[PDB]
């Protein structure tokens, strides 16, 4: 017998490296930086905009099925 | 099956590179600079007015769906 | 569907290039210069009176919706 | 007589070091970090992404049948 | 024989993507944000107002019968 | 059959865009700003006074039944 | 049916544009300025004395029921 | 019903244009000027002695209940 | 036949808009505010003193038999 | 029948506008101000000393049975 | 019945206008001034030494049972 | 009953007008003056050496138990 | 017949205003304050040391049989 | 009958004014001051070293059996 | 019975006036002064080096078992 | 039993009067003087170069284990 | 007859002051401190390492059979 | 009988003074310092790097079986 | 048995003295210095660029497995 | 297994010695010098223009992957 936990894993395709879910955060990332940059006017919050992106890239690349 | 996280993403069009949400901050940006410039009279707070703008541009351009 | 962040943006008209909010700072600008010019008697604080004005102009002109 | 608790242990192969079940968490791991990193923008939540991975590795390696 | 769990599913129409039940939360959403925004005056609670809406949209769209 | 969740929705009229409930927060909004402005004397807390208002406007306008 | 959130709104008359509650802050306003002006001797804290007043005026005028 | 925030407002009479509280600052005003005038020997700190006085006068006169 | 759940509803008069039970909380309200205000010295806890009062008013007014 | 929640309300006289319980807080009020004033040496904590007093006055006056 | 919150109020005599507890702060007052005066050498911290004293006097005099 | 806050007040004798604690500051006073006089060579820092001394004297004399 | 719940009430004498049981807490009170004062070094935990004592006094005095 | 809560109260002698338990905190007191003084280098944490000591003294003296 | 909190108090000898633990801070003391003196170059941080030492001395001498 | 805080105190040898750690600061000392001397060209910053050195010497000599 | 609850009490020797079970916690103690010290980098978690040890010592010494 | 809690204590060898588990933290230690040093640029976080190391050394040395 | 915490420690190779993770900070180090140097234009932030580097070197060299 | 922290490091190419990010600061460098040179007219701010450049060069050259 094979493993029955499988089937679909469209879940991947749902969460896939390019999917709906993934992109959203980046917008939030872009938003929240612009958000928090307003009050502080510190150049801080513009980071994961780079980082998160490449983070998720290798992050997803680690497994991503 | 496709990914079911999708549908609309009018959310994009709601947050889209030219949308309501985006522009607001810029005003705040323009405001808060004029705000904080008053007390300090330092030429500092006039930056992201350029930066944030082009920031969000490429920032949105990074993904923006 | 359209973006639901919209509606009014009388907020613009509230913050609009000629609106209530905008003008106030300029007075403060004019005031605070006269303010700080008193103690220093340095010709410094008479600037953004020009600058801020034209600043906000193009500043608002950048987007201002 | 042998032990009758045995048979299959495809359960292993179902939970096996590389199986369906295992990978899912990592995605969640990658997700939730990106999740919680948004609100805090603290570099914290990017850890078990390394840790959990190698954790489960030796963790599974401890027994994993 | 067919499935006898069926019949009506006016329940859908009762919970349907546009129904009574659905809308209520959004008001609460709009309310509670205005609620909690008062004490904190943090721009936080104005989110699901967007999110929940589009959330339920695709959320309902996932199945919604 | 129709949906039985309905009936009244005077609740709307109770929470309606112009109703009792709505206005209260604005006062609180006006109050709490004057409140917190006292201790800080920062021009911050005078915002949602604009924002919340127009916020609820489109916010209610999003659905508001 | 009408909205049952109503009744009294003497609360208004309690918070009304001229009421007890309103005036208090102004005194505090006048006080705290004189307060903080002592230590700094900066002409700063004499502002909302004008501002807050007219602020609350239009502020209350925005809704104030 | 009337507003129940009222009653006493002896608080006024406690803070009243001529009351205990009011006068104190003026002494401090007179003191701190003499204080800070010593170290600087600049004729500066003798101002609000006039200003604060008339300030509070119209200041209290603005509302003062 | 009429409903036999009735009779007395002195319970109302026992809980009535002006009764024993009602008033107690207000004292507690007044107390607990003074209570918690001591430790924090935050102006917070002086609210429901207004709110609860008018709250119960319309609250009782909603039905109160 | 009358309401049986009544009887005594010596509780009032126990909590009465002049009673034991009431006064205590004021001492604490006077204490804690002197307390917290020590560390900060900010003139802040001397307030409710006035406020709380008159607060409880009208506060008790609101109902106080 | 009388109020049972009473009895002793030696607590007063424990906190009384001349008691143990009261005096301590004044020493701290005298100390902390000498403390903080050292680092700043600003004539500031010698105040409540007068103020606190007379403060507590009338402060206690307000009620002090 | 008497006040139980009492007992010892060797604390006085520990902080007493002539005690250990008192004298220390004076040395610091003498030191820090010599300290800060070095860099400035301004005759300033030789003051509380007189002042603090007599300050603490009457200061302690105010109460000092 | 009399009430048979009685007899002994040495329980009182066991819990009596001066008994074993009573005193223990005070020690704990004294201990736990010294306990929690260590970590915080906040002057807080030295209170019920007064309060609890007089609390139990009138507290016991309320009935204490 | 006597109270049976008694017996030993070596517990006192275990917690007694001079016992093991008592002294420990003082060391911690001495330690934690030296601890927290390091990071701040504020002269603050050297207090209860006096205070706690005499505190516990009268504190224990209050009852201490 | 004796007190059972005792035994060892090698803890003393572990924390004893000359022990491991004690000395460490002094090094830190010496270090942190040299640390913070670098950035400020203020002669400040060379104090507890004397003070802490003699502080702990009498400090330990106060009890130190 | 002996004190178990001991063992190694190679920490000393790690921080020892001649160790790695010690010397570093001196370089920084030499550096920062040359650093800050550049901008001011004041002969000031050449001091602890002597002082710190001999400072740490006796400083370490005070205890240094 | 003797007590039959006895026999073995190798349980002691199993839990004995030096046994397997005892030591484990100390490692955990040492571990968890190093654990929690990482995230906070507060010097806190290095305590029971001393305390627990001597704690269990006298703790076991209290009875330990 | 001997104690049956024993056997293996490879757990030691698993946690042993030189084992896998031990070293990890040190890396984290080295990491987190470099981590937190970035944002603050305070020389603080480089400590337990020494301390934790020698800490665990004697710490493990205390028992470590 | 051997210790089962082992296996991989590719984690080392993942965090190894030359690995991905290590280098990143240095860039940040180089960045943040250039970052913070801009606003201050103080020559400060160019340090750990040397320090952190050699820091991590010996730091990793301390254990690094 | 290899280290999974890797992948991309386009991050380098994103931050690479010649990349977008790098150049920006230099402009700011050139700007801010011209900025701050205006007010002071001191020849100071024209430095890192050289320095930062070559700084980042070797700085990046130190590692830069």
């Amino acid at each position: 017998q094979d493993l029955m936990a499988s089937g679909n894993t469209t879940v991947k395709a749902t969460f896939g490296k390019d999917s709906s879910v993934v992109k959203w955060v980046v917008l939030a990332e872009v938003l929240v930086g612009a958000v928090m940059y307003m009050m502080t006017k510190n150049v801080k919050f513009l980071a994961g905009f780079a980082i998160i992106s490449v983070f998720i890239a290798v992050g997803m690349a680690v497994v991503g099925l």
